[PDB]
């Protein structure tokens, strides 16, 4: 029955082995330790994105009337001046890994490439990747995790003292003369206000892309002639991008908070209680899409030409009037590294003796990836 808990070791080996089971037998799935609801349907999920008045949110600020226009606004003039920057980030980073034919996009490429893009996003100075790079853990830690010892916690409070420190000063300077970057637009409304829409920035624009990358050339090479498809024709990525996002979301809930008494799907819930919806579930629901455990990028349901909006099919980017703004972004970010990886690392297997492993609960990624190339 389930009783079982969406929390537990059990699950976090494999969410998808799981999905099924909820969304048809429990689909309001309740929790014990935390007083909230795990919604498993995909219209239900649809539904409760679909209607912020009564299903709330707020902004991954936490421990240290709608602005996001402006920032929209921002990404979309922005995304031009930013692909050189984006471009060189890649190849610079792929550097160092060329000569000896091998290695990982998680850990030796993927985090460190994801930063440098939204430091040139932010302005600041890609020198400091690393301090900022650590920082920017240290705080997501903070959000995604259920507990944390008190060192973790001592440690991830002083990632979020540290960071405010570094970028307060930016935002006097800025303040006085911009440039164009985020930080000095969004002098152009409180000093303190603008650190925490950076702050919201950074956490939002860094953990998913690193991720997906992976994931994509990770299914990618799971399903060789798939790949060879995008090798052949390379405005294929997008759809490679975006079934990507639809089997395997980075962002696997999305909370909110409830304004109201109110009911979706079979049990009655509560005036301010937090519900999370299960992404991966409603991506693999039989109901919305076809064959949907079949990682497929010729998918006649995708709905590619609108995967990258705010009302897609798939929904790791939510779906509606509050969506991620970063959606135009977050597309040519990763359709350009997609296509710099495949350029460089020309004949890329997956290595010898590679055993596969995800990781995570709120956002879950590839622990590593270990490719081999010529
Ligand atoms: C890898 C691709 C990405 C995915 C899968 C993703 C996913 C998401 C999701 C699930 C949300 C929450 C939506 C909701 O509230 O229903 C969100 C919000 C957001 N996204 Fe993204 N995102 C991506 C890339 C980006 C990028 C490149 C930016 C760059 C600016 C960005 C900026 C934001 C911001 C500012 C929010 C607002 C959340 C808040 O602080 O209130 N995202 N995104
Ligand atoms: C930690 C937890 C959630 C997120 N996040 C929110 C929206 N898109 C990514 C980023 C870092
Ligand atoms: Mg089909």
């Amino acid at each position: 029955i389930k009783l079982f808990s969406v929390l537990s070791d059990q699950f976090q080996n494999n969410p998808y082995a799981y999905f099924s089971q909820l969304r048809e037998e429990d689909p309001v799935h309740y929790e014990e330790s935390i007083d909230s609801y795990f919604i498993s349907r995909y219209h239900d999920v649809r539904y409760i994105l679909q209607h912020p008045d009564i299903f709330t949110t707020k902004s991954l600020v936490e421990r240290a009337a709608k602005r996001r226009i402006v920032v929209r606004s921002f990404i979309g003039d922005a995304l031009d001046h930013l692909s050189p920057l984006i471009k060189q980030n890649a190849e610079n980073l792929l550097a160092p890994y060329l000569e000896r034919g091998k290695s990982d996009l998680v850990n030796d490429f993927g985090k460190t490439f994801a930063v440098c893009v939204t430091m040139d996003m932010l302005g600041l100075d890609k020198r400091d990747h690393e301090k900022i790079s650590e920082w920017h853990s240290g705080v997501a830690d903070f959000i995604t995790s259920i507990s944390q010892s008190p060192e973790a916690r001592a440690h991830s409070l002083w990632c979020s003292e540290q960071l405010s420190q570094y970028l307060m000063p930016v935002i006097k300077e800025r303040r006085v003369n911009p440039g164009s970057d985020l930080i000095s637009i969004l002098c152009t409304l409180s000093d303190k206000d603008i650190l925490a829409l950076i702050l919201n920035v950074l956490l939002a624009a860094t953990e998913p892309a690193d991720k997906t990358l992976a994931l994509m050339i990770y299914h990618l090479l799971n399903n060789p002639e798939q790949m060879n498809d995008v090798l052949a024709d390379r405005s294929l990525v997008p759809r490679a991008i975006a079934e990507t996002l639809r089997y395997k979301p980075p962002v696997q809930l999305i909370p909110r908070q409830l304004s109201q008494d109110t009911v979706v799907g079979g049990m009655e819930i509560k005036k301010d209680t937090i519900v999370f919806c299960m992404i991966g579930a409603a991506n693999r629901d039989p109901e919305a899409f076809e064959q949907p455990d079949v990682f497929n990028i010729h998918r006649e349901d995708l709905g590619i030409k609108s995967a990258f909006s705010g009302a897609a099919r798939h929904l790791a980017f939510g779906s509606g009037i509050h969506n991620c703004v970063g959606t135009a972004f977050a597309k040519n970010e990763i359709e350009i590294v997609a296509n710099i990886v495949l350029d460089k690392m020309r004949n890329i297997r997956l290595e010898e003796d590679f055993c596969y492993a995800e990781s995570g609960l709120y956002t879950r990624g590839p622990v590593s990836l270990l490719v081999a190339f010529d």
